[PDB]
């Protein structure tokens, strides 16, 4: 028993992190097969970052302009190209620690583990969700660019995030490993802001189920609702609409606990309308929304990798 | 910016996790050099749970009664010994992935990462604190015994916890890697209960300094307090006493933010009195006490967002 915010074990990803240096800029790279992936803004001076012409700045650059360091071994760069906002550096040595892996683009509400790195060295691991506004509430300092987010399935690492920047509110924005930003952001120094976020309804419901499974039941009640009526409540409280697909995904937890999703929506409806009356759920005074239904089942099942 | 429950990268520990089986019982072991460490209660059977005599149970075992499995490879046990509540199995192969490591016994309030494992296979990583009542608030299912807690400050793994059992309130108890339990607990299934737990005051203060570092001051006030008046108030909310050691430990955070420790004590006293009036601190609506001063310095910028 117990319920904790849990990250995937990070060892398979630790063996892929390297340090990439171009000019005065050092950040982190992901070394898979014979290619190192990192943010393309590594080629930019501070002057360039105001209005960068990445095409022109890159063709200027050459292989020898890039220093890649794996531990204390220099990787010789033998090729360089761009894919969207990611720079790809071909090196002369395939990473012998390359795990089974895929590049995956995730949807808002989905969670993943972040391996925060500095100077190519893993520093910490934590769990976070892609927010509805396409930011992540990360924990990153200067030099963290190029840190990656991932999920594991058995032996396969699914890389879904590379870190590029911090927004003025302190939240974070990045790309998938193909260099496509999450959210309406660009890799230049210009006015940019997180849009108004919403709460991830299906994940709150998932966590309410986790609470019931762990013996927290005070919020349950005799009432049920409909999707239409609940979604009017959701809109009122800046919760994401609940769809039929969300209900289907929560099916397992509904069966296990005996609380139909619309039964639990009636609990959440009341929590949104009345508050928690001084009580906590799973040790929180807020409605937690960064556990997916899968996360709840995996932690309450003991899945290993 | 930002602030998260941040664990250490677990790879160095992943490469030490094995499966240990004795009889019908399977759990996790820690393979360092040519020794596998696991909970000694792997040698218990159904009848042995209330009043096991581990000396008598163990003398009946040969080396080949212990099956150790590292991934797909069966390791051969060539010796065994019991140290307190840990079994040490000598194997014929030194672990080639052994990291630099040490064994440390921690004090209540200290934090560490836990690599939850099942059948020798890692499941997930999270942060925990040793509570004042010598339990931890983990996430552990059947077969998690032998999972370990650790820190990795400066490329050396400091192992500080091995999981042995779950108490009735859902919290967890275990030992250091020398097999000595944290707290008054024993590896018997006789009735045992965690003592009333308390909040780790020095850690809450560390987390309030983190919030200031990250740019939020709304909770401060114009007051100060004596250490004794602070403790007289805080203990009425079931907070642990704050000692001069704790005050000294908070020095660096006080220096970086310009807020005297006892002035941050005054703020905490008022937070306990008032609540947050619908606000949060670093994304939480409760006062968080599982970040230590060292953890805050590890994770936060050295430059306050003034
Ligand atoms: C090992 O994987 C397992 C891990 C738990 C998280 C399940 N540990 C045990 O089974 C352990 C073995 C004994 C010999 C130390 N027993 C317990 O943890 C046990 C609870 C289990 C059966 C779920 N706890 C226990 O016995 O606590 C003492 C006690 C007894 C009676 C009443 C209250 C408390
Ligand atoms: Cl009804
Ligand atoms: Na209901
Ligand atoms: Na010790």
């Amino acid at each position: 028993s117990g319920f904790r915010k849990m990250a995937f074990p990070s060892g398979k990803v630790e063996g892929c992190m390297v340090q990439v240096t171009c000019g005065t800029t050092t950040l982190n790279g992901l070394w898979l097969d014979d290619v190192v992936y990192c943010p393309r803004h590594v080629i930019c001076t501070s002057e360039d970052m105001l209005n960068p012409n990445y095409e022109d700045l890159l063709i200027r650059k050459s292989n020898h302009n890039f220093l890649v360091q794996a531990g204390n071994v220099q990787l010789r760069v033998i090729g360089h190209s761009m894919q969207n906002c990611v720079l790809k550096l071909k090196v002369d040595t395939a990473n012998p620690k390359t795990p089974k892996y895929k590049f995956v683009r995730i949807q808002p509400g989905q969670t993943f583990s972040v391996l925060a790195c500095y100077n190519g060295s893993p520093s910490g691991v934590y769990q976070c969700a892609m927010r509805p506004n396409f930011t992540i509430k990360g924990s990153f300092l200067n030099g963290s660019c190029g840190s990656v987010g991932f999920n594991i399935d058995y032996d396969c690492v699914s890389f879904c995030y590379m870190h590029h920047m911090e927004l003025p509110t302190g939240v974070h924005a990045g790309t998938d490993l193909e260099g496509n930003f999450y959210g309406p952001f660009v890799d230049r120094q210009t006015a940019q802001a997180a849009g108004t976020d919403t709460t991830i309804t299906v994940n709150v419901l998932a966590w309410l189920y986790a609470a019931v499974i762990n013996g927290d039941r005070w919020f349950l009640n005799r009432f049920t609702t409909t999707l239409n009526d609940f979604n009017l409540v959701a809109m009122k409280y800046n919760y994401e609409p609940l769809t039929q697909d969300h209900v289907d995904i929560l099916g397992p937890l509904s069966a296990q606990t005996g609380i139909a999703v619309l039964d639990m929506c009636a609990s959440l409806k009341e929590l949104l309308q009345n508050g928690m009356n001084g009580r906590t759920i799973l040790g929180s005074a807020l409605l937690e929304d960064e556990f997916t239904p899968f996360d709840v089942v995996r932690q309450c099942s003991g899945v290993t990798f």
